[PDB]
């Protein structure tokens, strides 16, 4: 009869991972039968995701939210979750995390040397490029100078599909793609319409490049220190609010590639196998890198069947 709980986030109120923690949180008030309260600390007011992190394994901090790949912050070889082409679909990145020696180990390994309980894993958005001419197919790459974040792999996949990556200052896109000083960006479609890409792009081509999930942290501090009956409850809402978190996104991406439509943006489903082929020499360099964690990692991925 009473846990004052905290989770911190980087996504804002208006945010469907908000809303998701927003459920979490009222169904575990609701089965704990008042007992455990969640306060939500969003848009990062309890710090950046390192610090989040940082603050779950000292236990200053009840829950947070991270993708599978920030993990490569501890693992190298954890960048194989946003390496491009590698995880083709959301079920790739289910039995990625959950059905691969790679995966659990990791799991072990956020318990064990990180101080963090993986509750549940949901759906993030799957990232897309937008664009001032049409990309029928690779072809149409070439010479395309295409907004990327500051982040390897986003770097690479502009790079190696043959496009002229442009990392730039977010708030500038906008301006960039009026003008055409810049003629594609690549983001989820969450994004395209928080910014309101979709007046200053009338092309948008599922290029489904990066895929993003969200993993519900829990500090072990807070977690293995319930009664077993509160870590089902916790744990059986996590899981619930993850489904709720990746059926918003589902049906986001497909609402909003019908109010694009409505906005005069024409799509495109171009054939993405010479789009992964030309990946080929990143995946080396990532096995380079990473060594023989890495090369086993790639391996234990493909073989999943999408
Ligand atoms: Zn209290
Ligand atoms: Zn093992
Ligand atoms: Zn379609």
């Amino acid at each position: 009869a009473d846990y004052d709980l905290k989770f911190g986030m980087n996504a804002g109120t208006s945010s469907n991972e908000y809303k998701a923690a927003e459920m979490f949180a009222k169904e575990v008030k609701e089965k704990s039968q008042g007992k455990i309260e969640i306060s939500l600390y969003p848009s990062s007011q309890l710090g950046d995701d390192r610090a989040m992190l940082k603050q779950l394994k000292d236990g200053s901090l009840d829950f947070t939210f991270a993708e599978s790949a920030r993990f490569q912050l501890f693992y190298p070889e954890a960048a194989v979750f946003a390496l491009p082409y590698v995880i083709s679909n959301y079920n790739v990145a289910q039995k990625a995390l959950f059905d691969t020696e790679f995966g659990k180990d990791l799991i072990k390994k956020m318990d064990k040397d990180l101080g963090v309980t993986l509750l549940s894993q949901a759906y993030n958005g799957t990232r897309q490029t937008t664009s001032n001419r049409a990309i029928n197919s690779i072809a149409d790459m070439k010479g395309l100078k295409l907004r990327v974040p500051n982040a390897a792999t986003n770097l690479a996949y502009a790079k190696y599909v043959g496009a002229s990556p442009t990392p730039m200052a977010f708030s500038e896109v906008y301006l960039a793609l009026q003008t055409n000083a810049v003629d594609g960006q690549e983001n989820p479609l969450a994004a395209v319409q928080a910014q309101k890409f979709y007046e200053v792009q009338k092309f948008l081509a599922m290029t489904n490049h990066i895929l993003n999930d969200q993993l519900y942290l829990v500090s072990n501090e807070t977690y293995k220190e319930l009664p077993e009956d509160l870590q089902k409850v916790v744990k059986d809402a996590a899981e619930n609010a993850a489904k709720y978190h990746t059926k918003l996104f589902v049906d986001g991406e497909k609402d909003l590639v019908t109010f694009f439509e409505k906005q005069g943006v024409k799509i495109t489903h171009p054939d993405l196998v010479p789009f992964k082929e030309s990946m080929k020499p990143y995946y080396a360099e990532f096995v380079k890198q990473t060594g023989q964690k890495g090369e086993s990692a790639l391996k234990q991925i493909e073989a999943i069947n999408p």
